[PDB]
């Protein structure tokens, strides 16, 4: 069940949807960018390894440009201006089941469900109130 | 209106969802849990600061309990045989638009989407390949 | 084209097999994991290396559980009862061509071939007689 | 009867096959040799013994020879310009049945069968990739 | 699609080809080999890593041998009279687009065409002058 | 044969084609640049030398502009943002005669045809994968 194929990371309704597509798998690390320059583009990494005796963690990076009034191709400085970071690290332990793990994913999609209070907060540049 | 509110953390379609309610806000950290007992239930926290002086970083977790029965000099107990934990870091530049707060938003819901790589991996116990 | 794929490691005839997926990589060792729970799930491990000037040598290792549960003080969690260990070591001289290494290949499977007296006396919890 | 017989190490169809017969049984390990030239035949072993209280082990050896002519002085002999060395060590629980026996010598077979990633990388001089 | 493909390293029109098939991705260098011995094969490496924080380099190895029989203590054995070696290292801004890689890779291209002067004088064991 | 003389190092199809001339010999080195200001041109660099007992080493340079969103004659700056390098190094044993010169050059054309994995990884801002 392979499972390294380019996906839709930011879904537009059909229309200027943001696809990244595989682009590295050294060290077992899967990447995936869009098409643009690294410095414009969103990244995705995942990998997964056994953290201690009893757990398992994936480590889940994504990088996401700043687009308003961004510059296409061009050299946007500071760095830190013009990129936002996430870094996701889910801990499973090895006791775990496929059923366990479906139902973690489930908690993932409804923490950032659209209407949500975290995904609200962040949309609007807020925190909690 | 405030965005302190409970969601549904699982969705099993209407039947065995798993919610999460507002339960803290002390020391800037605000808290959600399920209505079970403190050993045994969900948790969601989530906070947000200014990281440096052109950042913002927030600072998300979620705890999924296996809920089992332990008998303790005699006694049966309510306890988490384990738990899975779930920590997200994601930092914002202050000169992200709204629009582009709403683009992380949607990449995170994008990353976690049934049928894509990543909850695929993660739901069978496998890594990327 | 890709060699870390998925694989049947143990052949049930067409159901009940036993197949193992890549989930890792680090540190130049491929690394094989059947799906469902760490905790009983079948290991292969495999690397390669310049052993010597001349010669390479292949690491192999599998791990075969024996899927059983724990229960302590009413808690049931899934465990390997107990496993087996298989650690193998292949060196090749540098000269070897590509008839020479399926020559090799073909004597390690030929070793294992059913009805054969190692194999034999492996399946029969016996050593030669 | 007794697993101590003659076997065919190497398949080659019909004609060609590399096949050992048995040579030595001291010390409780089992040898067998391929004929004509000492020089240049094959070698299998194979023996047995309790490694700790609960774990019997295997220790299983193969050599594959490159045939050549050695010519010093103007006197030729027959000799392996160079060998191939396999070593396995299996470790099996004394829990362990015939039919948990059986799975593990199935496991071997499998991840040695024709078209899976380790025989495949070994006959083709490669690793991983 | 995986870019991990074999391709012909040289072309002599159909016949005689040197084509060169991925061997090895551990550690995260990509290696291709000739279908040869170890000690006669053609080899290519090449990875790729973040530099600096705006920058990023690939390194690119090539291995060619000049295969001849060695006799060793009255034994032939194929080894490689010399190897010739290639090193390039390629150094890329972050800001780059798409569309200026393919720049550097047609600059590359042309640099190597037949007839242009570069690879005439190293065709003719000569400088430039 | 006088072999520094003007190339078109960056070939699209005759029409916007970029053509480096001789602009250097000083120590030897052969200096090959494009028509623009120093910091915005093409520029390759060669020379050949005795690098040990029994090699020769070709060093040669190129340096490729980023040309997305640049301003023609305008001060570009950092310069590390705006330009990509090339350095190769080929190193030939001093037994190569010329018909293994003209192989090793076929080398590297093969290494960065058109759609071989080397050239694509480049173009496509990627790694092997």
């Amino acid at each position: 069940a392979s499972n390294f194929t380019q996906f839709v990371l930011v879904d537009n309704g059909g229309t200027g949807d943001v696809t990244v597509a595989p682009s590295n798998f050294a060290n077992g690390v899967a990447e995936w960018i869009s098409s643009n320059s690294r410095s414009q583009a969103y990244k995705v990494t995942c990998s997964v390894r056994q953290s201690s005796a009893q757990n398992r963690k994936y480590t889940i990076k994504v990088e996401v440009p700043k687009v308003a009034t961004q510059t296409v191709g061009g050299v946007e400085l500071p760095v830190a201006a013009w990129r936002s970071y996430l870094n996701m690290e889910l801990t499973i332990p090895i006791f775990a089941t496929n059923s366990d793990c479906e139902l973690i994913v489930k908690a993932m999609q409804g923490l950032l469900k659209d209407g949500n209070p975290i995904p609200s907060a962040i949309a609007a540049n807020s925190g909690i109130y």
